[PDB]
C-alpha cells in the first residue's frame, strides 16, 4: 500500500497552535550551525501567463540531521505576480516529508501559511537572544498576513508586549489591523512608527530604501523580514548585524544586503546559528541598532514540517489518502 | 478556495487506456526539438538509511509550451536500493500541474507508474522510426516495474510482438513475468542468450556497470538503453547509428557511460528522436549493425503526459477534489 497524510491549512494551524515552533526553529539552526543540514540547488521553472506577468516555481529539497532524529523534505512555492490584482495571495504550494527509509513521500501539506509561520518563529528567536531585555511595544511597517501571524507569535512567546505602532502605505489596512492582548496605535508615517518602539520588523514589497540610521533609538533592534527598507548605511552603522546564512545572502544580490557584499567588506557580527550555539557572542542592543537580516532557510519549513506531522499523527489529525487507488 | 484534482495509480491506468500516450510523447518531443519546452536542472537530495542503503529524492521541474497550450509541472521521484528487499517497488512519488495563469498547483497525482508509461512509450515511439519494420521478438534484461509497462505496450503499439525474450539476475522475477496477453515468454539463463535470441533489446537493470559487448548483438539489431549503464563503450563507437533524447542533459550527467564517453572526446552521435521528428535528422533503422537509442529521461514528457491524463480525467469524472485549506 501507498499512502500520503494530507495536512490542509487549517490542520497545520491546529498542529502549530499544539507544538513550540520556535523551539524547532532554535534546534534546527543549531544542526545547520554544526554542519547537519543538506540545501542542494533549488528547481527554479519561470515563465510569463497570458496577461505578461512574471510567474515561477521553486522547489527547496532540505534535510536536517537534527538532535531528534533525521528528517527529509521539500518545500514547492509557486508565485505570480498578477495573482493580487485578481484577489489571491502572490505565493501558494505544498511540502512533502519523505520516510528515511523507502525514501516515499509520506506528508502532504498546504505550505504557504507554515512558510509564514517560520518568518515569524525566527523573529521571535532572534528578539529572544539579540533584541533588548523585557520589550514592552513593537512597531510594524506593513499589516497584512505576515503582521498577523507576528502579532500571534509575540502574545505566545513575548507577553510584555502590550502596544503594537502600525504604518502601511494603504492607510485603509492599517486601520483594519487588531493584533492578537495588544493596543494598535496607528501612525501617518513610517518614521513616527520607527520612533514609537525600541524594536521594528519589516513587512513590506519594497524594492526601493527609506529607512536611515537616524530614525532608530540606542538600544535598538530591526527583523529585516521583507529585506529592502533599510538604507545600506543602517548596515554600516549597526551595533551588529546578524543573519540566518551569509552565503543564501550573498547568492541574492538582487536585495540590498547582498548588493553590499559584492561591493566589498560589511560588519557581519554572525549568524542566529553561530550565537545559539556559542560559536559567536550575542550583542544586545546598548548604544545603537541591532540589524536582523534572515534570507529565509527551506530546513526551517521541513524541520517545522516534521514537528507538525508528529502532532497531527499523535492527535490523529489529517486525512489519509490511498495513492494506488485498487 | 484552493483545491487539488488527486489521480491514484488506477485512475492514471484507466486515462492511459483511453488517449494515445506514444502520440502525446512525440508532441512534446517536436516542441523540445523547436525549443518551445522549458527543462531547468533536477534537484537532488541523496542520504543513506539506518540500512546503510542509498536513498535520494529527484525533483524535476518541466514546461511545454506545445500543440495543447502551455503546461507547467513537477515530477517527485524517489528511491530506496532497499525497497525491493523489504518487498516494496524500488521508485515511488507524485506529479503536479501549475495553473498557468496563478501558478497554483490544481493537480496531484501518483507518478511512478506514469513515470514507467512516459519512459515505455518513448521506447514504442524510437522503435516506430528507428527501429527493424516487422520484429515479432523483443528481449529485456531485467523483468521489474518498467519491464510490465514495457510489455502493455508493445501489445498496444507493435502487435507482430508475440516472443519477448528474458533474463533478470534474481530468476524467481524473470519466472514471474508474464507479459500481456498476446506474448509468449521465453526465459533464458544468461544475458548474452536473452540478447542473441531477438534483433530488439531493452536493457531494464539497475547497473552503474557495463557489461554488454558489441559482438552480442545481430547484425540489423536495435538497443534502447533505458538503464543506461549495461552497453560497453565500444557498442557506442561500433554503433551503425547513435540517438539521444537531450545530447545536453547527457552530456551533464557523466556518471552514466554516454555522459562519461562525451567528457573523454568524440563520440559517434547521429542526433536526437526530436530531431527525426522535426526533419533537422535523417532516421537510420538497423541494416549490418546496432542502432543505440540512449534516452536519460525528460521531464517534459510526464508534466506533457500528466496535462493529458488529467484533460481526459475531467470529461471522464474520474479522481477526487481536495481542498488545500479546509476552513
Ligand atoms: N531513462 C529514463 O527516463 C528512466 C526512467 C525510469 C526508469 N529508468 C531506469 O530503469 C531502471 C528502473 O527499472 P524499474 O523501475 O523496473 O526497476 P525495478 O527495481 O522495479 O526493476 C529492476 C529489475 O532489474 C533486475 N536487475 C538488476 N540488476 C540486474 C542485472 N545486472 N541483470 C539483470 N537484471 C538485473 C532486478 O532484479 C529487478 O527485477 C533504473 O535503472 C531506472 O533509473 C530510466
Amino acid at each position: 500500500s501507498e499512502e500520503l497524510l494530507f495536512l490542509d491549512r487549517e490542520t497545520v494551524r491546529a498542529c502549530v497552535a499544539g507544538v513550540d515552533p520556535v523551539e524547532v526553529v532554535e534546534s534546527v539552526l543549531r544542526s545547520h550551525a554544526a554542519g547537519r543540514t543538506t540545501l542542494p540547488a533549488e528547481g527554479y521553472l519561470p515563465w510569463e501567463n497570458d496577461q505578461g506577468a512574471y510567474c515561477r516555481s521553486i522547489a527547496m529539497l532540505g534535510a536536517v540531521d537534527g538532535e531528534r532524529g533525521p528528517t527529509y523534505g521539500i518545500k514547492l512555492i509557486n508565485a505570480a505576480v498578477s495573482n493580487p490584482s485578481i484577489g489571491l495571495d502572490r505565493a501558494g504550494g505544498c511540502g512533502f516529508l519523505f520516510d528515511p527509509r523507502t525514501a516515499r513521500p509520506v506528508v502532504l501539506a498546504e505550505a504557504a501559511y507554515l512558510s509564514g509561520l517560520r518568518t515569524a518563529a525566527y523573529t521571535m528567536a532572534s528578539l529572544r537572544h539579540l533584541g533588548p531585555v523585557g520589550f514592552d511595544a513593537v512597531s510594524f511597517i506593513g499589516t497584512g498576513a505576515q503582521a498577523r501571524v507576528h502579532a500571534a507569535l509575540l502574545a505566545r512567546y513575548f507577553p510584555a508586549v502590550r502596544d503594537l505602532h502600525v504604518f502601511d502605505t494603504e492607510r485603509s489596512r492599517a486601520e483594519a489591523f487588531t493584533g492578537a492582548g495588544h493596543t494598535v496605535h496607528v501612525h501617518d508615517t513610517a518614521e513616527a512608527a520607527v520612533r514609537a518602539s525600541h524594536v521594528l520588523v519589516t513587512l513590506t514589497t519594497v524594492d526601493d530604501g527609506y529607512i536611515p540610521h537616524d530614525w532608530f533609538r540606542p538600544g535598538s533592534f530591526v527583523a529585516h523580514v521583507s529585506l529592502d527598507d533599510l538604507l545600506p548605511e543602517v548596515f554600516f552603522k549597526s551595533e551588529a548585524l546578524f543573519v540566518d546564512d551569509l552565503e543564501l545572502i550573498r547568492e541574492n544580490p538582487r536585495r540590498v544586503l547582498g548588493a553590499l557584499l559584492a561591493d566589498g567588506d560589511v560588519p557581519v557580527t554572525g549568524s542566529l546559528g553561530g550565537v545559539l550555539t556559542g560559536a559567536v557572542a550575542p550583542v544586545r542592543p546598548r548604544d545603537g541598532v541591532v540589524v536582523s537580516n534572515p534570507f529565509g532557510m527551506a530546513v526551517l519549513d521541513v524541520g517545522l514540517l516534521a514537528e507538525v506531522a508528529a502532532h497531527a499523527r499523535s492527535a490523529g489529525l489529517g486525512t489519509t489518502l490511498d495513492l494506488l487507488g485498487a
